[PDB]
């Protein structure tokens, strides 16, 4: 306070090679306007002193084309480890001085200071941005929340909705859902007007566009079982993969056309999806674009028989076998619209990422490993059944070895050779290695699993129908009449009626009186 | 035994028969091949017996054959192997880990219900 | 400290940050430069890692007697000590002494199959 | 400590002059003469904030220059 009576300059932007990125290098990035580290260092004292002067530019930006509020987002990390006061750092300078202009304002890249609380992933400044209740009444303008009426313990609540839901470009349920990079995407979608808004436009529109997308496809596979179980056959090596039928009884005339178009159909929608975000090797193509890739896999497998067809190859029907089989196992997709089969996707999801994966290795390395030792002793020149014409090579000990997991037959130790206590030896090695060892660490290790994913297996799953419901409105090009909202219902002002809204209810506790509402005690509308 | 009939294997039992029927069909369109099982002009060898011939899987059948079966023998194994590791490694291998979830979560207050 | 396995004493003897500006000299650890939440700290690694005879690191990995060895490998000088020296020179001296042997079974595998 | 009982191990079968620096080499400790004792860098997070009087220079991140 000596320095700056004595004039020093407040608004200073200090450049350099700070703000480096890779925050383990020297790194501090907190705006660089001297009103900012005050701010950012918990110093709500001389936040307070930099306010009262006049000179002090609030509205100034920065390298980045970030103001004070696009800096004091991004330093949080958590509520553990730090005292929170990021939270009501925030709140403290608006307060002081704040219109809607300072919190408008996009940076360099162009991204409103609300987005970037998504897009980094601060869930704990995104809790307060949304509500942010706001009890005196001359500046009550600038809330996110209004209560309606409340008459007690039943008071109906009422969100803003200004840039939350998909109605401009780049708003912050379009970032939060299809967003890489974060861990903490399930979480934050338990946040209130992010909440009860994935309720409502399940409940209108994606209802009806998940369960005929599930009958558009279920009707499907079973054109494209028919046509491959009951006639691909007719007495030569006649190839007609999809059949025609080109006399009387239009059947296969329609069912060949309804499986073409339906494939391309399905081939250019995910060929597209496929074509806009880019995962990273691993974490990425198997959580959010996993079945986007199983349905373009069978979708180009499919018209690949077409051109199987074009001058006979042998693989006519060896290439569209493998779309039947694929074509029924993806229908565990779509079962992601029920509660309870919810669940049990995530928990089929995550243990072939997790313990079978970590399995098959290990049990490959033991199946090989004594497969060429049993092998070895097995030649013998007496091998099995007359070794002149018969067979007894490598993978017939693998066969008589792979088969010792499940039911075989009969388990021989006879005619084999020269050390049959070593042959004897080596199969009761390897049931000892993997019967009762190296199989049962899996029912042990997934017993584990299973308890540790299902306490957050639902918010999970909240995600996986989120992805659905986003790509179901986008892919919706009509003038979307199907309205979610109240419309252009009245905020607090004399002249701005605007900024279309929500509702919400509230319960027992807290008992105040109750000084902001917005009618005199209605429920519905009145009359 | 009366909750896990609700709460866990009704949801294998629809998981199960679509692996069951889904891997069945592609079977079934490999075995035909006029040269299917054992001199079909009089024998069998239809769907279903793609069905028996894999419901065996998941218990002691006898002899897994992966002979004398036509144009491509290493996709006719290969979806035998997918299944083996489909339901009986990953898929009834879920079922005793989510039953060991919920019999600590209802015996805390399964004698109340008996009450 | 190292060798009974007292853990307790041996968290305190690589920090001990002194204050006191006078008696400086004989501690461990130095803030280099500060900032405010960013400080970069610097341990003294004198008699630690394995560049004299019996070093502290060289006790506490190769040591029978105690049950404590995993626990106090979690204290800062040793352990982010024994992530450069894996970063530099481990990885490839382990991965290819895994080439030099994963080749080796094979040459061994070959000879006593074929032929 | 099983990883770690190998790369005791590699260090020790690697007879070479040792060029693999893991360290700062060197660097000044407190004192008008004693500069030795070669040293190591890892850094802190937010809590307890004080103000700082123990400090090796004048706020640098990397080596100056
Ligand atoms: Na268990
Ligand atoms: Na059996």
């Amino acid at each position: 306070a000596v320095l700056i009576a004595a004039g020093a300059d407040v608004n200073a932007h200090a450049k350099g090679v700070f703000f480096n990125p890779k925050y383990q290098h020297e790194g501090f990035y907190f705006g660089e306007t001297p009103l900012a580290l005050a701010a950012c260092t918990n110093q709500p004292e001389i936040v307070q002193l930099l306010m009262e002067n006049e000179q002090t530019d609030i509205t100034s930006q920065d390298s980045r084309g970030n103001n004070i509020l696009h800096a004091l987002v991004t330093v949080a990390e958590d509520f553990k480890t730090q005292n929170d006061f990021v939270k009501r750092m925030y709140d403290m300078i608006l307060l002081r001085s704040g219109n809607w202009e300072l919190e408008t304002m996009r940076n360099n890249d162009g991204l409103t200071p609300l987005q970037l609380a998504a897009k980094m992933g601060k869930a704990e400044i995104l809790k307060y941005i949304l509500s942010r209740e706001i009890k005196e009444k001359p500046l009550r303008s600038l809330s996110r929340k209004f209560t309606d009426w409340a008459y007690g313990p039943v008071s109906s609540s009422l969100y803003d909705l200004t840039n939350v839901d998909t109605t401009t470009d780049n708003s912050v349920l379009e970032i939060i859902v299809y967003n890489t990079n974060i861990d903490n995407r399930h979480e934050m979608l338990t946040l209130e007007p992010l909440h009860t808004l994935l309720h409502t436009k399940w409940k209108k529109f994606a209802k009806y566009m998940f369960f005929l997308s599930f009958c558009f496809y279920f009707f499907y596979n079973i054109t494209l079982t028919l046509v491959s179980y009951y006639r691909p056959r007719e007495d030569e090596d006649l190839p007609h993969p999809l059949a025609l039928t080109h006399k009387m009884s239009w059947l296969q005339l329609l069912g060949r056309m309804f499986v073409l178009i339906w494939a391309t159909c399905i081939s250019v929608k995910e060929g597209i999806a496929i074509f806009l975000l880019r995962p990273s090797d691993l974490q990425s193509i198997l959580s959010d674009a996993w079945f986007h890739f199983v349905f373009f896999v069978q979708a180009v497998l499919v018209i690949l028989s077409v051109f199987l067809y074009l001058f006979a190859y042998k693989e006519y029907l060896a290439c569209l076998v493998l779309a039947m089989a694929l074509g029924w196992a993806n229908m565990l997709a779509y079962t992601r619209g029920f509660q309870s089969m919810g669940m049990y996707s995530v928990m089929i999801q995550k243990v072939i990422l997790h313990d079978v994966l970590k399995f098959l290795f290990v049990y490959i390395l033991f199946l090989l490993g004594f497969g060429v030792a049993l092998a070895s002793l097995i030649e013998k020149c007496s091998k099995d059944k007359k070794d002149c014409s018969s067979y007894g090579s490598f993978s017939d000990a693998v066969l008589e070895l792979f088969k010792l997991t499940i039911g075989l037959g009969d388990l021989n130790i006879q005619q084999n050779s020269t050390y049959p206590i070593l042959f004897l030896f080596l199969l009761i090695t390897y049931v000892i290695l993997t019967f009762v060892l190296l199989l049962n660490m899996l029912i042990a290790l997934m017993g584990e699993t299973v308890e540790n994913v299902s306490k957050e297996s639902e918010r999970i799953w909240r995600l996986q129908r989120a992805r659905t419901i986003l790509e179901f409105e986008k892919m919706l090009p009509e003038w979307l009449r199907s309205r979610f909202r109240m419309g252009e219902l009245c905020k607090v002002a004399d002249e701005d009626f605007r900024l279309c809204l929500r509702i919400n209810e509230v319960k027992w506790t807290e008992w105040k009186t109750h000084v902001s509402f917005l009618n005199e005690d209605p429920g519905p509308i009145r009359r």
